[PDB]
């Protein structure tokens, strides 16, 4: 079974982002704090590039799962860098926040949310 990835919640603490690899890159599971997913809460949607609500890329507010892919040109974001809180990507400089838009830089869309549903209160199974 390499199609679908069942990953336990538990073992990712608050404030954490663990990279897992599923179907040959990288996939982000990031625990996100009160503050944060208030503060993307509060983002004016319509002056994004790629225009979505914070709430329509999660289903639990506390986990924010993205392919860990720059839309840009494929390169790996990286964690709690960049102005946003979110990630950074230093090929090209895209920042991007803690929901994975794109906020700053040339990459064009957000960062890719991948197909997955919690299987219970620890468990969320991607694919
Ligand atoms: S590949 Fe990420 S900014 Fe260019």
């Amino acid at each position: 079974a390499m199609s679908k990835i069942e990953i336990k919640l538990s073992d990712i603490p608050e404030g954490k982002n663990m990279a897992f690899k599923w179907r040959g890159k990288p996939l982000f599971v990031r625990h996100r704090t009160k503050k944060e997913i208030d503060q993307e809460a509060a983002v004016e949607v319509s002056q994004l590039r790629d225009p979505q609500h914070d709430l329509e890329r999660v289903k639990k507010p506390e986990w924010v799962i993205l392919i860990g892919v720059c839309t840009h040109l494929g390169c790996v974001p990286i964690a709690n860098a960049g102005d946003f809180g979110g990630y950074y990507c230093p090929c090209h400089g895209s920042h991007y926040d803690a929901s994975g838009r794109i906020r700053k830089g040339p990459a064009p869309l957000n960062l890719e949310v991948p197909s997955y549903e919690f299987t219970s209160d620890d468990m969320v199974i991607v694919g």
